């Protein structure tokens, strides 16, 4: 509780030596209380690059671009997807940068954030989302989203590319199975993020359930449909604590177990993402409320038998009454504490 009491989004600048061990660095940022915010930024060493150039990806296929139709008013919105036929990065970039879809003129991020929440429902953009693949070169061993080699490998552990344009969005959600996530912004215009501290996650859900009663009756985890957009002003009006951060090209974002996040793309960009885990996630995975209507489901037995043997028979019987302390860092953070 003494580390990051404010539960603000923290930014880290590892050296090349510190950067070489992924899992150890996550253990480090947790010892500093980075997890309390639910979101952290890692700016890698200047010399590190996962690929020499991105000039050879014009004919990369985006199998399922999605047109994002948003409906709503007064800070509350629902986003509907319209799957379009496959398109190439070249075709996507032409559309992203055209007069119809390009980023508007602005001076400060605050002005662009205002234009986003003002025009979210107009001129629906296209998101080249969830493309199976990696933009990492084969020889890259540091922070390779393709091969993190965390405890999740015991199994959602494959990489996805997201090609964004101005105003494309990701709705409020937590990772599948309340897992961790890593997001690398390969190139292009920034990506803005909002996060709710895991310790206040239940407050967001209670607010979401109050505003979408129909959705709440149909599903016990309706936010996992990733359709719900709620503005910072609406979170402020209902006392939901949150923080905001802008991710720029060449920066990593780490999301933590039960860390609610949302956000939007400033313009044409490309991000790579995957889920991962630490010993700390096991309890989150066991207690995750899943979409019952409807999805991604990991069997927790293999994790419990290996990392909680003393509790394995107790848990299988439905007697593991363990209550999660969101402020506690991962056990692997011991060497830093
Ligand atoms: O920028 C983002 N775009 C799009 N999605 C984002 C995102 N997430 C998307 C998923 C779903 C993944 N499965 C595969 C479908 C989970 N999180 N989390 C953060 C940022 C983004
Ligand atoms: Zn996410
Ligand atoms: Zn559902």
């Amino acid at each position: 509780e003494t580390l990051n009491p404010s539960a603000r989004i923290m930014t880290f600048y590892p050296t090349m030596e510190e950067f070489r061990n992924f899992s150890r660095y996550i253990a480090y940022i947790e010892s500093q209380g980075a997890h309390r915010a639910g979101l952290a930024k890692v700016v890698p060493p200047k010399e590190w690059k996962p690929r020499a150039s991105y000039d050879d990806i014009d004919d990369l296929v985006i199998p399922a671009p999605i047109q994002q139709l948003v409906t709503g008013q007064s800070g509350l919105f629902t986003q509907y997807n319209i799957q379009k036929k496959a398109m190439t990065v070249r075709e996507f970039r032409k559309i992203a940068n055209s007069d119809k879809y390009c980023t508007p003129r602005y001076s400060e991020f605050e002005e662009l954030e205002r234009k986003y929440w003002k025009n979210l429902t107009f001129n629906p953009p296209i998101y080249g989302a969830d493309v199976n693949g990696t933009l990492y070169e084969k020889h890259v061993d540091e922070w390779n989203i393709g091969r993190l080699r965390t405890i999740l490998d015991l199994v959602v552990n494959t990489p996805y590319l997201y090609f964004g344009m101005w105003k494309t969005s990701f709705a409020w959600h937590t990772e599948d199975m309340d897992l961790y996530s890593i997001n690398y912004l390969h190139f292009g215009e920034p990506k803005s993020w909002y996060s709710v501290p895991p310790e206040h996650g239940k407050r967001l859900e209670r607010l979401a359930k109050g505003f979408f009663p129909g959705s709440a009756q149909s599903c016990e985890a309706f936010l996992r449909h990733k359709m719900t957009l709620i503005s910072p002003l609406m979170l402020k009006k209902y006392g939901i604590p949150f923080d905001k951060v802008t991710q720029e090209a060449g920066e990593f974002m780490i999301t933590f177990p039960y860390g609610y996040h949302a956000g939007f793309n400033h313009g044409f960009n490309c991000a790579e993402s995957t889920n991962f885990a630490t010993r700390r996630w096991i309890e989150y995975g066991k207690q995750a409320v899943l979409c019952s209507c409807r999805m991604v489901k990991i069997s927790m037995d293999v994790f419990v038998r290996k990392f909680q043997p003393e509790r394995y028979k107790l848990w299988k019987a439905g007697k593991d009454n363990t209550v999660i302390d969101h402020t506690l860092p991962t056990p692997e953070a011991a060497e830093f504490l």
